């Protein structure tokens, strides 16, 4: 074998050439990505086992299909799954189930996406033992299809702004559910429009005229025999979307819809008859980014276009510094997000507040940067990237789908207020860098180190400076007599910059922490190169804040630029292998341009010839119109 | 009668309230956008006239339709157009034809998109008088449908790397066309897959062993009676795309396909039997303005959250963060439109080099702003009811920077060798001496020209910097082309900064030329937002050599937040001045009337999946699954 385990006999030599320069075992790196050799190996085994079960394959390429054909096809494979799933995976393992759903069901949705993601978790957390026996067992056994219904046409975020009401009728020990206005319709919950016959519904609970706030209710939506909407229910699909169109996102409305008292989920809240009241997404974005970069980098290895040296043949587009600049920094982010994800789990289980605030900034920054990199990846493909044969446009649309940052801003201002009042020592571990002293300048290129740590210290400085600066603007406006909320709005762009910089600092530290923990020397040097590209690209991307107070000099910025272009060149021999280490099959990746074998051009021609418009040589638009038009002329 | 001419009785008061604060006549601003009162008025008249012709309206909302239904529907409206077009527009005018196609055919394509854009122009420029008489007349009369076929699956657009051959057969006075391998297939020409029965085809011409290089040929593709591909032709659609799916982009291949000698287009080149041999900018501006119309109008009716906790939920247009993500892109939309007009002004009176950077910078900043506009809509922007996603996909579907970099290095080399005085007008700022610092906030006025001078400094510093890196590597013995590649990210930064400097100057030039003072102050506010947002976006280069101080950057930040607040009363009116009808804009969230929520409910109720209460996926699969369990 070669170090790159994805090489095969007959693979486009242009691609194989990029794999043969690998300096590390791609199986070892896969273990590092997915958290152990056993987890990496089980992914590959699951992939091999599916190859032997064609009843679970895409019946035809998904871009060929209409939305109606995708939903039927997804429903078909779903039924085969519930039957054959145990021959392939261990169903208790989330991870094997996630991977199985990627190979079989893809990224565009399925009719039970929210059954396992929201509906069942909600019954674990909120429903009482007695209630779980009745409803959770049926969900687990796929006797019912359900979803979680919270956001409303006019109010998506805050639970405290919802309008749907659940009024307790003491006289009939029932809860009355009502959608008082159009803006109170449940709107967006996946699989609510057509697939689910039950839903856990959030509504404000009223007893004797008092609002006890948001609670959750088990709500029958459709008759279990006929599947038609029950009396009082208004329910349907919200229409087509930019992507993710296999999911039937729903609208839902109630006209004085009555449910029993005991359909209130009552694990932590009780309402008695008389009325008495007693009281992972990150690794998803990483994979999406890695999908698109697999496609664009592999394509860039086989696509030859233009000359550098005019005495030499046309070069792979992977050869241009401009093309490396638009791909390789986003390979680094993909790994950085994955390790930031593992870190938050490691920290979440070390909670045997710093974390919930940081969680907000991550979901936002990771999603924005993933989108930027995916769209960079599509453009790196040139015109062919525009085709659904690249599939990057659908990857973009699924991955991409302001209050998270301002939640972190509140925490950062509260933290800044601790500093300015001499209470630096009360800061949580994740925000203590705010209370620390900066040296007069960055010591990048001015102190020998082997050390990313001078980069981390620079990121700590600018993130700290922007937080204290944005917090001071907010405080200054109040000291001048602005109302608190108006001073906050007038400061809010600056406070978001602070929140992003805090979040991006965490992603760097988490990346660096992982590289330090690795013992395998070839794995460590390859990720060390990735990390060195990361910190230079990110520091350059936020250079304004370092330069603004003299903390960084023009000379040091030229060093960072020289380092950036060096590590582009340094990563190139490993670029394809770093992406092969994520180990996506074709059946999972669903991209002609990103085929494992590199045989783009012959398979792009098969793909086009067999695409729907080519069923007949003469289209109906030419039969009915157009040809009668030419004849008349 | 209000200054804002888009207001109507019955409109959502929340939207009307944003329109009533307008400080200028929106008809006057529309004349300023489209280049005269008569051009603005003709757009509105065309719009009114279509309202009286329902045959040409969308039969149903376009997102409801499959690709196959869109093509039928586009073909239907195309035939009605060829009949009724003269009772609406003057067909000779490209502006009126462009607007008519926007209202009727939209942004997603049509079966004859390249018939008028490439096919007929190609016959004007390359076909002889004799040839035009037989082929151009038929094209003009829509007796044939044609396209222009150049780019190949494996090579793109550089003419010297194409592989389709046209070999002259002296013995039969025919040209033999051949696709020698898969990568030589014509691939991407719009309307080539299914619609066109003719095409002008680029191929390398061979006479007796010798390659005379790329020439163009009139090539029959499909029989005029049956529309089936002629013997030797391989032709079809390349498959679905991320957007623009009404166009049937094609692949085309030849197996020793023979055409007469006189199908070579022979206006400027002749081959005898003997064998002898003798703007897009305004388009992107409009797309950006589409999306901002949608997101800003939506932001006027969409209430969400509180500022003051004793007051009702505020329009999201109220948050500085939402103004920051919309208003700078309103400024760009106007800036691109004026940069476009300037480019025409200069073209009719260096320029070709600048043209490259504009096509690239305008397209990418337009994409950034359109996607920014979609996110400003929140979750509802994800629906096709916003339509911004399709706007993005069509707009983004438009080496350009390199062409400008070569010009900027050639310019920088003139400076370094003491030949500053030989620089063209558009690039002379490179030879000029900078003052020790920026004088923003440092002089009693100075105004926009101090911003322009700062942009000239940083664009000049990055060009000279990137050019020196390239020269330095050669002075150290690198081959020219390798030194170029190693410098090419820096050289692209230089090209963008040059291009963005031009957009600023053009914007400023227009504001100076305007006499109408209410129009001038509204665009002056837009310009002041522009220069602060742009200078802040490229602040690194100003700070790097001490040319700007931290204090001056805080001034720019205070100016940015001031002009956000200053522009808000005019934001909706600045976008209404582009004067897009609903039939053109095709967005539920961006409805002229502001009645989003009622019409989003109508749109969803009447969407395809709601034809029946029970889907076939539930009948065939999901309910048998639940029953079994």
């Amino acid at each position: 074998v070669h170090l790159n385990k994805t090489i095969q006999e007959g693979d486009n030599p242009d691609l194989t050439a990029e794999r043969l320069t690998a300096t590390f075992d791609t199986h070892a790196m896969a273990a590092q990505i997915y958290g152990g050799e056993m987890r990496a190996r089980r992914r590959r085994e699951i992939t091999a086992k599916l190859a032997e079960i064609p009843e679970l394959h895409d019946s035809m390429p998904l871009p060929y299909m209409t939305r109606e054909e995708k939903i039927m096809e997804s429903a078909r494979k779903l039924t085969v799954l519930t039957q054959r799933m145990s021959e392939i995976i261990d169903p208790t393992d989330a991870g094997e189930l996630y991977h199985l759903n990627n190979e079989v069901l893809g990224i565009e949705g399925n009719p039970m996406a929210l059954h396992g993601v929201m509906f069942i978790p909600a019954l674990n957390a909120q429903a009482s033992d007695e209630q779980q026996a009745k409803w959770l067992i049926r969900a687990l056994r796929r006797e019912i299809i359900g979803t979680y219904a919270q956001t409303e046409m006019g109010h998506g975020t805050n639970l405290q702004n919802l309008e749907t009401t659940a009024t307790y009728d003491i006289g009939t020990q029932e809860f009355v559910l009502h959608t008082p206005k159009i803006t109170a319709l449940k709107w967006w919950p996946g699989n609510l429009g057509k697939s689910s016959n039950y839903a856990v519904v959030v509504a404000h609970m009223y007893i004797k005229g008092k609002n006890f706030g948001p609670h959750t209710f088990m709500v029958p939506l459709r008759d279990e025999k006929t599947h038609k909407p029950l009396p009082g229910i208004t329910i349907g699909d919200i229409g087509p979307k930019m992507a993710y169109n296999i999911v039937d996102n729903g609208f839902l409305g109630f006209n004085n819809y009555r449910i029993p008292r005991t359909n209130l989920l009552m694990r932590h809240t009780k309402v008695e008859a008389d009325g008495t009241y007693i009281k992972y997404m990150l690794t998803g974005q990483a994979i999406m980014l890695s999908y698109a970069l697999n496609i664009a980098t592999r394509y860039s290895a086989v696509r030859r276009q233009g000359q550098i040296d005019k005495n030499e043949p046309e070069v792979k587009v992977l050869e241009y510094q401009t093309q490396q600049h638009r791909l390789f920094p986003f390979i680094a982010r993909a790994y950085a997000f994955q390790f930031a994800g593992a870190e938050t789990v490691k920290l979440y289980e070390r909670v045997l507040a710093d974390l919930h605030a940081l969680t907000s900034g991550l979901k936002s920054v990771v999603t924005h940067q993933t989108g930027e990199g995916i769209e960079q990846a599509r453009m790196a493909c040139g015109g062919h990237g525009y085709s659904m044969a690249s599939y990057i446009s659908e990857i973009y649309g699924v991955a991409i789908g302001m209050v998270m940052l301002l939640q972190l801003a509140r925490y950062l201002v509260k933290s800044a207020a601790l500093v300015k009042s001499g209470k630096a020592s009360q800061l949580g571990p994740l925000v203590a860098y705010l209370g620390a002293r900066s040296e007069p300048t960055s010591l990048i290129d001015r102190v020998p180190n082997g050390g990313i740590t001078e980069y981390i210290k620079t990121f700590q400085h600018i993130a700290k400076r922007q937080t204290l600066k944005a917090a001071n603007k907010f405080f200054g406006l109040m000291e001048n007599g602005e109302k608190r909320e108006i001073a906050w709005n007038k400061s809010s762009v600056e406070l978001n910059r602070a929140s992003r910089l805090h979040t991006r600092l965490f992603i760097v530290e988490a990346f660096a922490r992982r590289v330090n923990e690795i013992g395998d020397i070839t794995i460590k040097e390859a990720l060390s190169d990735l990390l060195h590209l990361h910190v230079n690209y990110e520091l350059l991307d936020v250079a304004t804040y370092a330069l603004e107070d003299g903390f960084m000099s023009s000379t040091q910025l030229d060093y960072v630029r020289d380092q950036l272009y060096f590590y582009l060149q340094k990563i190139r021999p490993n670029a394809v292998s770093l992406l092969d280490s994520w180990e996506f099959s074709d059946r999972e990746l669903r991209s002609v341009l990103g085929r494992r074998d590199g045989h783009v051009y012959e398979n792009l021609f098969k793909w086009a010839k067999e695409s729907p418009l080519n069923k007949t040589d003469v289209l109906p638009s030419v039969d009915t119109y157009l040809k009668p038009m030419m004849e008349k002329a």
